[PDB]
Parts: structure tokens; sequence; C-alpha cells
């Protein structure tokens, strides 16, 4: 028999076109993002609620939306967003995406690398200007990566997915987790036992660490004066692990030389000072915005109700 | 003897005070582009003549600067921009850079691969405009690279050094040059008997090759009609080598996907319809700007001046 | 896919990409259609490209629901569209900014070398038959070398029209509300009151894109300031010159001569102005080049490309 | 006591004024052209002979106004109009005007170009005519000067000036004379050491070849068709190196999208079919015509005479 459906965020034609045959689907048609009271209201009635990491989840709406809904199915690798504690004792089936969207997320990173290295937004701000001099032996002279240390905080499949880009850079990979991880998956990167010990030795550090209360404003101003002068700042994970504050002092003060940002603390209301700095790069949380990585996102999800929908153990299935 | 040296663009300040040390030095502080005559009367007197290719050293600039110029030593690889007949005749020893070009120029063509793709340039126009909604599902999708074929035309030194890169991110290298490369060199790359072979297997075509007279415009309608609809062009040897018309054109289509562009026809007056483009990214020809590699390239024409102070024969003597 | 409606002829270069991009109708007459007679031809189109001859009101806006969902204009500006009434709907609507200085620089120069070297009077003798043939004294101009250019509202159509000048040794003059900053400014003088720039003005043009507030600034005490035997020239909008006063002085022969693209109440313009003979006339074709009106429309294409894609161009108002 | 002149055109009134103070002036107040036997009637007695391009001094002028005439003075650059052979053989010393109409002359050129590529013709009739609808999308498009090759022919002192003025609207240039000139006369031209390969690259073709017999009605049916289709052509140098027939059939046929001519074979009696053309702008011969030129091309005559009553060789000496 056809499930009824909700669908809270508009998502690809083409998977959009499959949920409307697969489901009785009704869709979050402007796109909004949801309040918990508003979803809660939407959505009573359906037994499928397909969602994304803007929704929040909360043990109210699981409880509001019952006996009606079995299944959530995010499209997304995390599930913070939902509370898990809720379905589980509820016995919901949440779905995620997991291992699909690393080589995108990678490329991302190694974009924000590059743009900030080498000076990207005023590079092609200047092309654009009209007002370009011409080739100049000093024009727009960036750091070079090759022989320069990349520390990445949180060195997890999205983070071990950057380095091995990064190595080909002729980039130094260091690295901190709360465990060391095996050789295999370090493949020489070095370990640090601290985030302090790896701070003072990157020369652009980056955050790939998925993100934790804990972690929420960790790089402050102490932090940051242990970065080497001179050092670049990627975020590809969640804005708010960064002291907007602390890193715009950074930034204008030169003791970083440049950031590349793909998510910012309040998004999309971020910090009206970024957008003013000629050394940062801003991309607008597209790390995993390839056609073939989120229509991957789509059918895993798609793949997984099938399987429920046959009383088998979807590979994508979140205990 | 202590040498009278003029200095026609501003190198960097590391160079520029190792230069101070070594030689009565005069600079154009302003870093205009001194025309010919404007060469031949500020540098009156100079036995080294510090020079890059924005410098049109002629026939009558060589003569003008007799008695005291006996050495030209230009920041590049090329050496078109001097009248070798002319420094011949007059016994002038000229100098050049070539060969540490390859790090820089190869961060260059990534980053242009990257923003092509991932859509650099909206990307960061839409979060530094206010207008960015905050993340969604369909938000600018760009294309991946893993699964896909980047053709190299041209892989010599720089060439290989963006197939190292490249590796990385999961690209499958071919390429064409006119001879094949030995086994040693290749890495795997899969050669192309012919210019059309390459562009056919192209999902990113890259021009790496030195410009040549024959070459000029080679990348027309025609040609870029051979490569696979969806594509990307990746240009950072130089501009005349592509059509313009044919670029826009294609890219308006959307035969081609993307572009990135680090040299164009008649630079800096390049085509005025280019900044217009959503699916491009732009850079000042800044291929080789790092302080690392700038730098490298002064230490060429100093060791190469000393060298030639011991009447020693220095390697990057032009014959 | 989509169905659009075009209410002006465009250059037919345009025009087959925008029949190879859509359910295309045109208004194959060109004539300028009423609110009324859009709202009727449209109907069922859900893109909409105009030009700022359309008049988009609230009424046309609410008749062309539920299909219309995007207007395109072919313009810089946006009066001539209620944006109120697009934004209540959620209408999005598209414009062409920031790529006509080429073309206007041109039409700029067209006018400065027109109204200095007597161009309406010279091709007029030629074609009436009744040339005398060369002479010491014949027509005899000003000639621009040595001569001050002063540009109020020095923006990029400004410096576009700058470049230009200064090869023909003009030195640049300019007022702005705001000094730009020394790069952008390549030695051109700036004047930090509009009466300052008046007064050092050989050549006086205006090129300031013009709020409500410089409404018929161009008068009688304004032109009393420039030096005797200027040259004026206007490309930006009709109503910043006071006409009684540019014609009074064109007739004392304060100024010498003017050139003018715009005109106040076009195109019913003042009727005393076609017979000046100190005085060269263009129907508002700043930006009529096939390359300009072209990129315009290119904007718009990749605008709705955006669009349907779900991504936001640069150019959504 | 002082020196009898005649006077052949009228000068500008500063110029006249200066004259009639050095000298015992006799004028052709009409300011018609005259013929040699009417300049041998008016100017019997003068001493100094003022004179333009329009004057043929020929032999037979120069001995019909001896023993008097010993120095003839030309408004002008070129001298092509007086027989200097005769002038050598009697002693008279010749006077002319270098070096002083090129900005003038420039301006003209670039006016030219600006209305024929942006149809200033049609656009100033259209407002005039009290019938223009108003702005509109496809209204009097024409072509943009951005990314465009401006090809010259002989480019001189004059040519050099022009692409100066060029260089500006983002014209590259490209020429062709005899001899290619040194590179820093050049900057950056383009040199085609051929006529035919310039006139196949060059999207407005400018004529700035200072006249000579060799060269007249060098722009023919054969080279107007090696001119890419939809180029404009310009001429400020001598009427007569164009064939009036090919370019009038080529701008119809619009082969070429537009001319602008300042210089007409047989002017001012000009081919009648150039008036009825939408797509020309004309120009009566007013390439050097500025109160700064002609003042300054006059004051070189008085200079010159000055210095000659000095017993001093003038720079201006033929
Ligand atoms: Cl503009
Ligand atoms: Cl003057």
């Amino acid at each position: 028999p056809i499930q009824k459906a909700f669908l809270c965020r508009r998502f690809t034609p083409a998977i959009e076109a499959e949920l409307r045959q697969r489901f009785d689907l009704e869709v979050n048609l402007e796109d909004t993002v949801l309040t918990p009271s508003g979803i809660a209201s939407r959505a009573h009635g359906a037994e499928v609620l397909f969602v994304t990491a803007t929704e929040a989840i909360t043990a109210e709406v699981i409880r509001k939306l019952q006996p009606g809904l079995k299944t959530i199915a995010t499209l997304s690798v995390g599930y913070d967003h939902i509370d898990m504690a809720a379905a589980r004792s509820l016995g919901i089936k949440v779905l995620h995406t997991p291992d699909v969207l690393s080589d995108a997320c990678a490329e991302i990173a190694m974009l924000l690398v590059l743009n900030a290295c080498r000076r990207g937004y005023e590079a092609d701000r200047m092309v654009r200007s009209g007002s370009w001099p011409g080739w100049g032996p000093t024009q727009l002279l960036g750091m070079g990566l090759t022989g320069r240390r990349l520390g990445i905080f949180g060195m997890g499949r999205i983070g071990r997915a950057i380095a091995t880009r990064a190595r080909g850079f002729g980039l130094a990979i260091h690295y901190h987790n709360r465990t060391r991880l095996s050789h295999a998956l370090e493949e020489g990167a070095i370990y640090h036992d601290t985030l302090d010990s790896l701070l003072g030795a990157s020369d652009i550090f980056l955050i790939a660490a998925p993100g934790r209360p804990e972690l929420k404003g960790f790089l402050d101003h102490d932090r940051i004066a242990k970065i080497p002068e001179g050092a670049v700042v990627i975020n590809i994970s969640r804005g708010d692990l960064i002291n907007d504050d602390a890193l715009i002092e950074a930034l204008r003060s030169k003791h970083l030389f440049a950031a590349g940002l793909d998510v910012f603390a309040n998004e999309p209301a971020i910090d009206p000072r970024y957008r003013s700095l000629d050394n940062i790069f801003l991309t607008p949380h597209i790390g995993s915005a390839t056609h073939e990585t989120r229509d991957a996102m789509g059918w895993l999800l798609i793949q997984g109700i099938e399987a429920l929908n046959q009383s088998d153990v979807p590979d994508n299935l979140i205990s």
C-alpha cells in the first residue's frame, strides 16, 4: 500500500518526481525552514517524513506525529537534528546518507584552501573590475602549498578525503582527533595529542570535526593566537564552532593571512563583517552540492525505505 | 667591482633586499610599465638591467643603453620581449628564469578546475551580496571530479605537476603531446596520438601547452564541438590559444558547463563579455604568483649574474 | 518548457535564443502595447519580456495570474514595473545592469565631437548641395586639445567616457557626491561641489544617473557658472536640464554648442531644439549597439536559467 | 617702403588684421578660387603671395608675377600646387605650414568613425524629423568600436594621432605603409606588408595617406571587395583616392555598413549620389578647421617671412 509522506525541503527535481510516484506526497512548496511546531502541524498523518539538517525533529515533533509517523528519512550524513532517544523509544526507523558525500565535501575544502592561499576572491574581482593593470611580479602574491602543514581538526571520513587530495599539493598532513587513527587510515599523518599542539603546527588550520555541543565557539581569541602568524583557517563542518569576533579580528590584524568558510554561525544571517574582507573566500554551504552526490543522497533514502517496506534491514538505518 | 643595476618592475621585498646588497640599485618605484623610450632614459648608466615580460627591450633600447649595459636579466621563462639579435650584436649577456614555476602554476590550474566545476564565482558572489537564502538541497549544484577525465594539452613539467594534484581528486589523466612521454613520466596517463582524440575524451580540457604561432586560436568552434557536452575548459598557458567568440558561445549553449582562465587574448584588455558570465572563474595571470616561486625566479637571476661576474657560464644564459 | 511573451522586438540574434529556450509568442508589429493589451496578449505566459516602454502595473501582474512567475526587463531601471505588486505575489523581477558603458561612452564622445566640431552644420551643408568648397575660415570649431572636460556623476559610464576623452588631450575634471579612490581617478581633478565643477568645465557633461533631487538642476544660474564659450553634453536623463535655460544660452552664445541624447518629455522634445544650428541631437541611442543590446539580453537569459535551476542570479531585483 | 602682398583666400580675422599691419595688403575679398590667369591679374606687383592648396601656382603664374614676386607662402602642409622648379630657377622663397594640423584632423577622423559606426546622420535626422517614436530596443543599432580593428592606410603623423585617439575606444590598430615604422612609432600597431593583407583585416578602413598621383583611385571595386562584409570606410586625406562608383555601390549593396567622408573627388562638385545615402556622414573638408590650428598655420607664414626679412633661415622654408 502507498504510504503518505511529507517533504520538508525541495529536493532535486529527479528525486521529487520519484517521491511523487512512490508515496502519497505532500510538499513544503515554498522551501521554507519549518519550525518544529510547523512540521508537526503540516506533516500530521504522514507515515514517512523527508527532512534535512535544517529541520529540528524534536521529541515533541515525533510524539505529535503519532500514530502515523513510522520513518524519518534525512538527506544528510548527520542526524543530531533528530531526537534519536525519542525516535528509538517509539521504534521510529531513521535513515540517513552515509558514505556518498565525502568526495564532494573534500572538493569544497580544497577549493577554499586554494582560494584562501592564492587569493581567489581578489583575483576574480580584479579581472572583472575592468581595472586589472596586467601582469606584475608582485601582483596578488599568495602562499604556495608545497612544504606547508595542513592541520586537520577532526580528521574523520571527510577529513581523510581532504588529506588525500591535499598530499598531492605537497602539504604535510597533521591532525587531532580524540583517538589516534590506525596506520591504514593515518597514511602518515602527524597525530597531535591535543588541539593546542595541532594549532601550533598548522600553516593551514582546517575544521572537519562533525561538531558537538562541547565544540561550540571553540576557535576563539586564545586559540587563534596559538596558530602561527600568517596562517589560513578553513571551516567546512559547522559555523558555530568558530567565534566570529575572534576570526574577523585576526583576519583584519593579519595574524591570519586569509580564510575560507563554507559554513557560518547563524547562517544565512552571517556576520555582516565577513562580506567586506578581501582575505576571505565564502561559499554558501555547498559542500555536498554536486549533481551526482545530491542524486545519490536521494536514492539512499528511497532505497532504505524500499528495504523497510520488505522487512529487510537498510544499510543506512541509524539505530 | 660594484655594478650599477636598474629594476624596471618591483620584485618581492626579499629579492629587492638581495639586489641592494649586491648592486648600486635604482628602482622604478611606482611599478609602472615603462615604454622603450622610458627604459632608455631611466636606466641610462646601468650595467645590469632587470626586466620582465612587460618590458619591450628593443634594439633601440639596447643601443641607447650603451656603453654601460652589459647584462639583461629577465624575470620570465620566455625572452620574446628582448631583441636577441640586437643583444648578441652588442655582446650583451641575457639571463632568464626557467623550470621553477610548476608547483605554483599547478595550484592555479587546480584552483580554476575546482571553481569552474563547483561554481566558486556564483558561490562567493551570493554570500557576499547578502542574497543567500540559506542551505538547500538544490542550491548551486556543481560537477564532481570523481569518475571524470582530465585531458591535458601539452603535458610538460607544469602539466605533470597538474596531473599529480589532479589524481588525488579521482580524475583520470589523459594527455596529448607531439611525442609520447616515457613510462616514468607518464605515470599511467592515457596518451592521445592527436589533439582531436584528446578533445573527445576530455570532461575537463586543460591547456598547459606553451604558446606558438601555429597554435594561436586553435581552440575554435570546431574543436570545442569535439569536446563532450557538459565539459569544462581551463587555460593557464596563453590567452591567444583560445578563440574567445567560440568559448563564450559554447559557455552559453551549455555545450560547456563552465571555464577557468588565468590568461586572456589581449590581456589586460580581455574580452568584455567574460566578466558577465556566471559559469566562469577568472584570475589575472597569477599562475606563478607565490612568494616562493617569485623568489626562486629572482634567485636564478642573482646566481646567473654572480656566475657571469666570475666569468662562469650560467645554465640560464640565452644563446 | 516555459511559456514566454515578448512585448517588443529584440535583435534577431536574441530572439533566436529566446525561441530556442521558450514557447515564445512575440509582439510582431512591435507596437507599444497598453497595460490592457499586455494583460490580454500575454495571457498564459510564465515569463514576460519587457522594456522600459511597457507599463507593468499591479493589474497587469494580477490579470496574468496564476501563470506569470517572472518579469524580465531589457533595461537598467525598473520604475515601469510595480515592485510592491510583484513582491506580494512572489514574482521574480530581472533587469540588465552594468553592461552599457562602452556603447554609452561612444555616444558621449560622438556628441562631444559633433558639438565642438560642428557636425550638424557640416553634414547639412554638404548634403544640401550648397558647399562652396574648402576655405581657411569655413566651419571653424573648437579643438579638444588642452581643454577641460567636466563630468558630473563619474561612475562606470563616466569613467569609460574619461578613458576615451584622454586620448584627445582633454584634461579630466569631475564631481561625484563621494570622491573616487586615487586609482580610479587616474589623475582626474576632483571638485567637492557641482558649482566648482561647472566653473572649470570647457565641456560640461552629465553622466550622473540622476535622482529626483537633481531634476531641472541645469538652470539659468548654473549654466551662467560655466565659462563663456563652453559645450554642454547630456546622455543621462532629459529632465536634468531646464530647456528654456539651455536654449537661451545657446542663442546668446554663452554656450558655443550642445549635444543631447536625452530630452525632457521625450519623444515630445522642446520643438525649438530642431531649429538650432549649434546643437547635435541623437534619439536616446546611448546603448544602441548590437553587442550591448545582445549583452543585456544575455543577462536576462542567464538570470532565467539560474531561476529555473532554483538558483539566485545577481540581477534579481 | 614695406612689402606688397596679395592674399588669395580669406584667412581668419586675427591673421588678416596682422597681415594688414605688416604689409601693403590686397585681398581676394570674395574668397573665390582664383584661376592661374585670375591670380596673375590680381597679384601683379605683389612681392609676397599668400596662397592655399586651392591656388594653382604654375610656372606661368610665377613668370607673369616677375620681377616683384620673390616669396610664396602657402597655408598648407603640401606644396604640390606650386611649381617648385620654376620657383627655384627664379630664386623665389617658398614657405609652408608643417606639423600643426594632426590633432584637429584626428578629431574629424574620429567624428567620422563615430558617426558612421553609430549612425549619426540618421540619428540627428530622426530627432529633427518630428516623428521620432521614442526609445526602442532595436532603434538605430550600430557597431560598437570595442574589440574592432581600425586599419590605417598610410599611418603618418595624422594616422598616428588618429591611432592615439582610437586606442581609447578599444580599437586594435592595424596599418600598411610602403615602409614599416619603427617600434617606437608603432606603439603596438599591427603591420601588414601588403595593402591586400590590411584590407582583409579592417573592420574600419581608414585612409590617412597623404595624396600622391600613384594612389589616385586606389580604393576600387576589387579592393573594397577585400574589406570584410559590414565594415566602415573613412577618408580624411584626399578625395580622388577613392573610386566613387565602387564606394557608392558597396554602400548601397551593404557590403559596407557605412562611410565617413571629409574629402571627395572633384570637391566641391562631389558625386551627387552621396547626398541620398543614409549610411554616410559627410563633412566639408574641415579636417584642420579649428581656430587654434588655422591661426597657428597663419602665424607660421608670418613668422617665416619675418625671419626672411631678418636674413635668417626659417624652419618652414622649402
Ligand atoms: Cl554600464
Ligand atoms: Cl580651437
